[PDB]
């Protein structure tokens, strides 16, 4: 569960202390100093003469448009955090303001309690400049192993809907997040504005957006900076915010002066939420205006104002590094001793190195600070589920009447488990999906909750399971809910999201970002305790899109996920589900998992029910299984082939083939795979099927079919170095496909039934089953008329039952 | 279930023509001629010369004050009933301007057929000017002898309360209210005003209240009308309604430019309403501000100016009649001849005296007429409850643990049985209470339907079972509620509704009211077909108020309901509910019933039962019964004494008393009054016990002890002519409480088990159980000093249980 930290939503009923922006000021100075002592410096950090172009850094990578303004902003959070004991987890938007998140962790004393070796002073100065992307050093952007980060930054455009998932189910947290004017300009955060309409005052925490607004992206100016400020105030106000605006840095205003009208701003803001807040404890139903903060200043706000002649501050001439050779000239060298001494550090640091105990006074401690709230490790809150007994939700008339039987829905399933999921744990386990949820089948979990809905209501016959709370957001944008559920797992709590298969490709980049979230972590960050999984539900598959057609159909979402598969760091998981109770064992597996992303691909379409759930926990723990009672050999060397399949249609098109296979005497084995990458190299994959036992399964002389449900460039880029691949012969995914009957989308992708029999027998004997093997080509013609005529499905197909059903 | 009528909220996109206003004026004039030759004249309807003082009545009664105003608005509404098809029930809180009703039904056609021998020529007109308020005919008020009328209108203050009961439930129901600005300072309609808080536009109906703003009640100008407008409008739309107004007849403006100004704000205000209409099929979520009209005209608007120097129009002079005696003086009744001759009569009836066929033209047929509209005759939508069955609820412990088993509370039976029947009969069955549905444990109910409630909604924490439509009106006005559902009965449909017991008295002019309307429906006005019964549960009485105390115990409920039984009309059931099955037995007779008013009192305490369901249906067909089981006496000569009780708290002690009379080896008989009517004379009440079997019931020798719910004045003021009468004793409230213990309730008022025995054992021989009775008298005292030690009753009171439970 989410802990209630501090005193939360206080008001502070006092004017802010001049002593406090005293110290507000010094951390800015020295904030500042250490962000550009991390970016240019690699020796002498506190410039003992002889400062020369020795101390300087060969190669200077990094950015400064954005670093004085996030410490700006970040030291004034500081001093409220201290002052009022909020809850608060800081989201970066412009992440490769990386320089400002370092020096915040090694001010406020997280850093060296993570990073011994990085002390406060002198020679761990030196090792703090030098580390900042340096070889064998820390990354540029604001990164996992920075403490006190969720967010990477790097990619953009998710830093909204990091916030709206990080304050959900989470009443008394406090998200700043800061938000880049370029980075505004993005379609995700666009739409990652009106979530405010998706979360509730009083079950749910409060995003503060800070739009930081310095005008400029990389060489280019910002849409948003220069629109009229009525045309943005209407703007930020039709989306249901009231914009506070600060402006800074724009002429010659002394910096006491700034941070006093900032801490008035501040704290107007501040009594605005706390209204909110107190409001909501008696009224939520009705939503209010969040105050949101755009906060104009000039890009690099502390730099040279010119070098070469051209505008440097205020301009996107400093978005990566003014000065790009401090170490090649005299001149440049000279500007910056000048930019390091502006900032006095001779008064901000002691003898010995350390910050000034003064500089650092009015800081938060303990469990407020940014580095050290547990928030921000999700891996330290997060406790198990309270899983329902399997059991109860197997489907046991494929136990007694045998196996092939029905024409269930395999996802109604699932959603009666996590519907009882759900009833078990409210407000840690939430279900996302981009208007979907319904169409997946997973409408089980109304019975114990609603969709959580905060725009107007207006009636009773269209707004049923709809509620100011609730544990089901459903908004139309993959964006968003990647986004949700990303900060929902990385704060601690846990979830599960749907999605139709072809427009999983449309948070392929968010996936990546998380994998490398969770690639870094399992690889060099140990202090990061581990998250629960992201979950995500693939339905709607490529074979049944029968209303939507061509538009609809792209499996390309395995593709990108095998990519993310190296190192043995087990960041990905890919199951099909061949039938319900498959469907129940991998729905479990995953919900006990951590820090991966297991994707699984089920059908919603009626489809017959193959194993019992022991028999599918069985498949599950190797990933790949042979059938025994659907295989007509005793013994590998019986088998004249080897039927594999992946997926709930491959599946039963392999099925069906076995039965007309089995009329003419075939001798075949069966093999089922649920996990994709158990076929992966076994050296270069320890948890993967060793050669030894993916012999076993396919015969080594053997010729094996393989129906999969994705591309089957997938398949054959996976098994290069295992045994028999040569005579492995893929049958995928073929980028054809219309609006048509269910046996159409199978035939004109060559992985029907009546094709995987011809293939079978050609692999066998090509001369000895030609007339069996035209009579076959001749049928599938014939079984596509039959549908071009009468606009169904030959009864041959969709009458055909299993032959083991009782 | 209430009919579809018409094309209701139908615009009417045209102006209104010039020919219907044509009409409209013909019409206002016809009816103020019969308006004036009702009160005045008794001969010579057409004024055929000669017309002298011989035809004019000898006593004029009546009222003029408002009639016509009435004659304006309903002629008005008629054009536009015509012209809309708009199902219309108008509702006349000024029910004094009774000849204004009888003009519309004369003039619409319904008169004649009700009553044929008032045809429509000149002997007919002599008929119906001669039956008004005379020996042997017509009220002087809106009387449901009147086609077209579900309110008298005499008593008043609930116009406002008709009007939302009567749009309840009923979506296509238009009600225009028309309510007197004198009426209008009565705290009932003070408080409907806000009645519009409780309905949906989109399931009920629409309500539009017409304030006819003359200015004067009796003798009196009123509140309303001399306040600012500025204050008017303000205080309107305050109370959620957007105020129109007309003012008409202050100067010398022509008659048609004032129907054409009517028509066009007429038009205007429909034209809202329908917009208010189409928009709640799509938001029902949010209410709207229905508008009102205030209709601002001078009292008696085309009668004499100024008679005897004195002004009579446009004052309160012109209240019942104008011309007190046009019979004892010439010039009076030259003013009346001059008065009559204003309205041209000449062109406004043909030769034949019938009312011209131009005249009459711009009028509604059919069933659209204000007498032919069903919703006016409420019996004939009537249909019978669907009701579960009876044994479902049954507490069977008493069949097989003994009588006298348990502490179950009464009501929640019946809670559960309503809760059945709400799920069978939605739509047509409405549960009302003035803040009291759950503190009489009625609240079963909410598992079917939800309250009603159409302000705002602020939490989830304290809305549970609120909703914009429900079957559960619950509002702090018993008058609203019992207005509510008297609506609602005259409309066609059921309902039950729950009160504490002392409260009952707030309504006692309103049950008298309806008393009324339904002892002058059942004796002369057989075309009226029977409505539902009103169904008062009683609950929360005078014997446990142990929160309240004093000022909540006041059972005087039953007197009032005595007095309204006379000539064998049976509009009145006063039935006590001993326990559960009784009370099922009850409840169910009660809602088979029709025209009735049944007060049905059961007490929400724990409480013992006592009867099997057919026992109690036995004992209910009868209304006494002698208990078999308790009484030790087979035969009627043994019994030394009859123990006879009505409720539930006296048959608790009569058992109580038994059991200890049962140890000294009294024989007693034990009787139970389930219907108190059943008591009456047998030759005032045909229906009541005969007389032969009331001596059956009581030994007519051997005394009665009778403990009675309410003051004993009521039963001995019922019992006088019958035998044995002499003998009984009836012990009831006596005026005595607080809050306190029950035991001392039922000790100051000499009702308890020990008082009772020693009143038994007195009525037996006082000398030989002088011993006994000295004990008996001594514990109380005892056991009273037990409670004010301990603070609870005595575990001889409290535990006690009868010796009949196994
Ligand atoms: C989707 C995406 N496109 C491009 C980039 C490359 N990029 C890195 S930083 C940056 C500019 C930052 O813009 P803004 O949000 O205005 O930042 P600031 O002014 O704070 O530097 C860009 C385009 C990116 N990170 N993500
Ligand atoms: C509660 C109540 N008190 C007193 C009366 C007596 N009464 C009968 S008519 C009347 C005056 C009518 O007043 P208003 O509503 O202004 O009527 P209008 O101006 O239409 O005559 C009164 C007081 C009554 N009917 N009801
Ligand atoms: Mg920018
Ligand atoms: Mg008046």
């Amino acid at each position: 569960t989410s802990p209630v930290i501090g005193t939360p939503w206080k008001k502070l009923n006092a004017p802010v202390s001049e002593e406090a922006l005293e110290g507000v000021d010094k951390y800015w100075r020295v904030a500042n100093y250490l962000s550009i002592g991390q970016i240019y410096l690699r020796s002498n950090p506190l410039m003992k003469e002889p400062f020369t172009r020795e101390d300087v850094k060969h190669r200077l990578v990094g950015h400064w448009g954005t670093t004085p303004g996030l410490n700006f902003l970040i030291g004034h959070i500081n001093r409220f955090i201290a002052d009022h004991g909020q809850n608060t987890v800081i989201i970066m938007g412009p992440g490769h303001g990386g320089p400002a998140g370092t020096s915040q962790s090694y001010l406020d004393g997280t850093y060296t309690e993570t990073f011994p070796k990085i002390t406060k002073d002198e020679a761990g100065l030196q090792k703090f400049f030098r580390q900042f992307s340096y070889p064998g050093g820390i990354p540029s952007h604001f990164a996992p192993e920075t403490p006190g980060s969720i967010h990477e930054g790097g990619e953009l455009g998710y830093a909204l809907s990091h916030a709206y998932g990080a304050i959900m189910d989470n009443p008394s947290l406090f998200v700043p997040a800061i938000v880049g004017d370029g980075e505004a300009e993005t379609g995700p955060l666009a739409t990652g504005w009106q979530s405010n309409k998706l979360v509730n005052p009083r079950t749910d925490g409060i995003v503060l957006p800070i739009l930081h607004l310095n005008g400029y992206k990389i060489a280019n100016p910002t849409i948003l900076s220069r629109i009229s400020d009525e045309e943005l105030h209407e703007f930020f106000h039709g989306m249901g915010y009231e914009p506070y605006e600060f402006v800074a840095g724009f002429d010659d205003e002394d910096h006491m002066s700034i941070h006093r009208r900032f801490a008035e701003l501040w704290e107007t803001i501040w009594d605005e939420i706390c209204d909110i807040k107190a409001t909501a404890q008696t009224d939520n139903v009705h939503r209010p205006f969040y105050p949101m903060l755009i906060f104009r200043t000039p890009k690099g706000w502390t730099c040279p104002k010119y070098i070469d002649g051209k505008k440097t501050e205020g301009s996107w001439r400093s978005h990566q590094v003014p000065l790009a050779s401090a170490r090649d000239t005299e001149a440049h060298f000279e500007v910056l001793k000048n930019w390091l001494e502006s900032y006095k550090p001779e008064e901000l640091f002691d003898a010995n190195g350390a910050v000034k105990d003064d500089v650092l006074a009015f800081m938060p401690k303990g469990e407020l600070r940014i580095g050290a709230n547990p928030n921000a490790n999700g891996g330290v809150i997060r406790n198990d589920l309270k899983l329902p007994n399997l059991e109860d939700y197997e489907v046991k008339e494929v136990a007694e009447y045998g196996h092939g039987w029905g024409q269930l829905e395999a996802t109604r399933t699932l959603g009666a488990y996590t519907r009882d999921i759900i009833k078990n744990n409210p407000r840690d386990f939430r279900i996302f999906g981009p208007d979907e949820t319904a169409s997946n089948r997973l409408q089980a979990s109304y019975e114990v909750t609603n969709k959580q809905w905060d725009a107007g209501y207006i009636s009773d016959e269209v707004d049923e399971h709809m509620h100011v709370s609730g544990q089901v957001v459903e908004q139309l944008s993959e964006h968003q809910m990647e986004g949700f559920l990303e900060a929902y797992l990385l704060t601690g709590r846990h979830g599960i999201w749907s999605s139709y298969e072809s427009f999983v490709h449309v948070i392929d980049s968010m996936l990546n970002q998380h994998a490398k979230w969770l690639e870094a972590t399992v690889r060099e960050i140990p202090w990061r305790k581990p998250i629960a999984s992201m979950n995500l539900l693939v339905s709607s598959h490529v074979w049944r899109q029968d209303h939507n057609g061509f538009s609809h159909q792209d499996p390309g979402v395995t593709s990108v996920l095998l990519n993310k598969c190296f190192h043995n760091d087990h960041v990905i998981g890919i199951y099909f589900a061949t039938d319900a109770n498959m469907l129940l064992a991998i729905a479990e597996k995953c919900y006990k998992s951590t820090n991966k992303i297991n994707a699984i691909i089920a059908g919603k379409q009626p489809a017959a029910t193959w194993l019992t759930l022991d028999e599918a926990r069985a498949e599950l723990e190797k990933g790949a299984a042979a059938w025994d009672w659907a295989s007509t050999a005793k013994n590998n060397d019986e088998a004249e082939v080897v039927l594999a399949a992946a997926g709930d249609v491959p599946t039963q098109e392999i099925m069906a083939a076995s039965d007309k296979l089995k009329e003419l005497g075939v001798k075949f084995k069966v093999v089922n795979v649920a996990d994709l990458l158990s076929l992966q190299s076994a050296k270069e994959n320890d948890e993967a099927l060793t050669d030894e036992e993916f012999a076993d399964i396919f015969t080594a002389d053997k010729p094996v079919l393989f129906a999969y449900h994705s591309y089957a460039h997938d398949v054959r880029g996976l098994i290069y170095d295992r045994p028999n691949h040569d005579n492995f012969n893929v049958h995928g995914y073929e980028e054809e496909g219309s609006t048509t009957t269910p046996y159409d989308m199978v035939r004109v992708n060559r992985i029907d039934r009546y094709e995987l029999t011809a293939e079978a027998l050609r692999m066998i004997d090509a001369d000895k089953y030609a007339d069996k093997i035209d009579e076959l080509e001749k049928f599938r013609d014939e079984a596509f008329q039959f549908a071009v005529d009468n606009g169904y499905d030959h009864p041959d197909y969709t009458d055909w039952v299993y032959s083991g059903v009782n």
